[PDB]
């Protein structure tokens, strides 16, 4: 039916791979070896829009990361396919990359790659737990799924200044989150910029909810979190998006004061048939 | 009234900065040490969407960066402040973005820059001249500089695979740039996926002229071409990559078979007075 | 009294640490804040031979890494201080560093650091199992601790040609171990090249035993192993590397086909107080 | 009959190659193509001790960089090739960089690159003139010209910390250096510490005279100098680097405050004959 992207244990890992088309020609051997290792659950996949066009073919629901006007940035960085890893082994998500890198030979060249871990269980590096409101069981499958059992992702790789962000007073931190730290609480009394004030699945006229699966990172240009949004359609993360960047009421989050994306990527996730993936609509 | 854009000889050395705002609270002592450095001639400036959105203030023919849905990759990586430092010494150039760093501290944090270089007279690392169709003198003041002495520069930083370029024989290589490179030649028979067919000025519905202000640039992301377009607007350089990535008539580029963009950037470049820069549109 | 340094199951994830000594007159104050944190589990502490230089005191079997003039690279990068951070959490690892940086902040200055992993169960990122023939219990003891609570550490950061040594035959790779991948057999006739046959410790004059407690790693500088051995001297590593770098007979360790040490260096682990680590000698 | 290593207009770009011998059995057909191109003009040669080592080959007065017992880090990353490219088009050095890897491909691999520029006319990164005591026409083939015409050149990449240096007031940086920055004046009352007073080359008792041929580096590392000193021996460098770790008279190089040295190589530069480069002592 559907990839397994809500399954309730995460893995201590993740490897997401972002690919360039730089051969199209080359493309039917690329995907002879792909396909038969797309089980949803160890590897899963994600068309992205550039690859949608250059085969001349249109995916309802699909189009590219959006751009957004704002005072804030929100870079648009659209890649053809994405590769997400999952595994409890951080070696054996590398060995595998290495072999994925190799078998998509010239068709598909890496673009850029994130080597997450799972914090805690489900913490951001600054030590709040993330995963909190999001759905579960059947709600997750209503708010994630579509129909026909695909999924549509957001991906964002976004950079915190940790050394910023813990020399704020907790009051202050508090107040960027929305939420205490201490012991999860929500403030009611958090200002309106305030994260969890911005993106209140309930607050919005049509239910914004969706299905979060991020995690942290750390390399050479710093560490924060890999954000991973999962709906029925891009409308939830995109109107969620947009009132985080003040495009709605003029408030921007609080996340802006300490963290800032540095990608963005949006990518359909076909569904599941009983023999393998189907990829058929686009082949 | 306008600034060194089109200064005759190109100093050897250039350096790009881009800024992103952290912290716009802190914006006036960030404005009041940048200015009185803002010459034009060897510190130029400019000014992206979200810095003007976070000010409130609507700058005519000023936006993001665009998103083109096709089947090669334009990244958008719009950012606040671009400032672009000329001079034919490189360690002069690399002092003074570490005092510019620390003049704008905590209003503006350096989110990307880019240490490039003239290579040779004005040739790319291919080896092919770029420039040879530039306007010149009074044409480029038409063609790069609106009415009230202002400029709209589209950024972009260019990755390039050599060793790839370099394996294609040379009749291969002259195909895709649609240039001889024995004698920098028009190639007139060459395929319409040629750099030099899809860009020719004169093909466009209005007449796309720009003035275009490459260097060479190379580090630890690669080597390639740091692309500068400047226009009385953006709609020369916009029409120009529309056509490049195949949006017209399906026709792509030969440049991307070897070639692919990491950046992408519109800024506003404002006008000088005789006082020094005018940025009174936008205080 | 011994740091916890041969504990048996190893934690999942590393983090090896480097100081130089920049400011010799606010050392005080960073063992004032550092020293209570060294408990010789999740924290462990080396000093390297410059330190003991700085105070004046001298450690007996304290000495920096060797140079070895033979054909295969074994740089000598010594160092002030090593911290060995252990723990089955990378993020809990991460923010550690921030907080030991910031409070070593001016007396000392981080040079390098390692993020380790442990690959499946003690592997090898080629495959190979290491640690076959590595002593236990109380030989491990005795090969790995002095007379007093202290220990001397060998590190070595190896980075790995896997594209090239996955690309060799089975036969040729297990060749250049000494040891066969599909079962961990120790090959009888692999030729004097072989690793083991060049470090098998019950083939020198006085019996060279040594505790390995190596990682893999994998960042911007490739991917490879991250090399420690612990013995109640140096004598033991210092005479296995020599005859692996063909100092001895001329022969040179297969290893050296496809990996190569990036850095050495050579620490002297206090032993435990039940006041916390026990610096005396130096004081 | 030795390599253009002391050519006067120093050209504003550089860039050092240092090669790991990966494979010693593609050695013969990786020189064939490398000796044809080494001119000691806009293309110098260096070679290590690993290389002499695997060819089975003494070099008289070719080791390793030093081990230094000292308070201060010297590292020592000894390499088995040194490739010195000079010119005035940095695209140019590395479009030839690109190159010579294919050309030198499976016995030799590039370890470790470092993109040189001469700052201002020989100044550096901190605003210091560096070479205002470097001996200058006949008297630099005396200190840096062995009698066969080689050289034995010592390299260091060191790391300034410039945001450190320049915060100290300029009397302080004065002190450190042992010149005054505003006029390059020379500080008769410095501190012994001072790098001028610590590297005095006729406060030896033999005279430890060198040619230093550096220029400024910046990447993601960071920025400062790529040390380059050329000898007739090691024993120059060797012995005014000991001064500067204390192992003298205790007393350390006031450089050390803020700036350390990431890496270190001893390179032997062979003579030019009549048919180009001359590595005969080693390819009989
Ligand atoms: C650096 C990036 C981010 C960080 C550190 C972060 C962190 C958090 C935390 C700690 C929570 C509270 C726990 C929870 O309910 O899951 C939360 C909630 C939430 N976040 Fe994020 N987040 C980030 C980015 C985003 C983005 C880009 C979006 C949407 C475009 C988003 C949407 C949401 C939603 C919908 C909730 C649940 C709010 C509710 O219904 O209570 N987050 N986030
Ligand atoms: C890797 C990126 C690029 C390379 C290597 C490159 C190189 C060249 C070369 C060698 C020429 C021929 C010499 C000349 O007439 O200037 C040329 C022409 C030109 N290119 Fe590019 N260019 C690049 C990107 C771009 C982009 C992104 C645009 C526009 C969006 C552009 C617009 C033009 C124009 C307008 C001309 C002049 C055509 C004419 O009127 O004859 N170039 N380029
Ligand atoms: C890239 C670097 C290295 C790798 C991948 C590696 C891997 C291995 C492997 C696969 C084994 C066989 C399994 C075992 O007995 O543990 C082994 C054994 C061993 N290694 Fe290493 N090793 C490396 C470096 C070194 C170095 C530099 C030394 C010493 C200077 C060393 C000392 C030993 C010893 C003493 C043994 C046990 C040999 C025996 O008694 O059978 N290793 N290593
Ligand atoms: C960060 C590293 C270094 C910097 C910034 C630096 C800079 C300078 C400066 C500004 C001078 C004074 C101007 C001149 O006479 O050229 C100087 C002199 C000198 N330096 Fe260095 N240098 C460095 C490393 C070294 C090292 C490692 C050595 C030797 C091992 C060395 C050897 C010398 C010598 C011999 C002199 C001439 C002293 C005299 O006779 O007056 N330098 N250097």
């Amino acid at each position: 039916f559907q990839q397994g992207l809500l399954a309730t244990p995460v893995p201590a890992h993740a490897r997401h791979l972002f690919f360039t088309l730089q051969s199209p020609e080359a493309l039917p051997a690329a995907l002879d070896a792909l396909l038969p290792q797309v089980d949803g659950k160890q590897l899963l996949l994600g068309v992205g829009a550039p690859l949608a066009k250059a085969l001349g073919r249109e995916i309802p629901g699909l189009r590219p990361f959006p751009l957004l006007d704002a005072a804030v940035e929100n870079p648009s960085t659209q890649h053809a396919l994405w590769l997400w890893l999952r595994g409890d082994e951080r070696g054996d998500l590398l060995l595998r990359t290495q072999a994925l890198e190799q078998a998509l030979a010239p068709a598909l060249s890496l673009a850029d790659s994130v080597d997450g871990f799972l914090h805690r269980g489900g913490h951001d590096l600054t030590g709040y737990e993330d995963g909190t409101e999001n759905p579960t069981d059947e709600e997750a499958v209503q708010a994630a799924i579509a129909a026909d059992g695909s999924s549509f992702a957001a991906f964002q790789l976004w950079k915190h200044d940790l050394q910023y962000f813990k020399s704020l007073p907790q009051a202050d931190q508090d107040n960027i989150i929305g939420r205490r730290l201490s012991d999860n609480e929500e403030l009611d009394d958090a200002p309106a910029s305030a994260h969890v004030k911005r993106t209140a699945q309930e607050s919005f006229e049509p239910e914004a909810f969706m299905v979060r699966r991020s995690v942290s990172w750390a390399d050479q240009r710093g560490a924060g979190l890999a954000f991973v949004a999962l709906g029925k359609s891009f409308e939830a993360f995109e109107v969620q998006l947009r009132r985080m960047s003040g495009l709605e009421d003029g408030i921007i989050d609080g996340l802006y004061r300490f963290s800032r994306p540095l990608t963005g990527g949006y990518y359909w996730c076909p569904p599941m048939s009983e023999t393998g993936v189907d990829l058929s609509p686009l082949l």
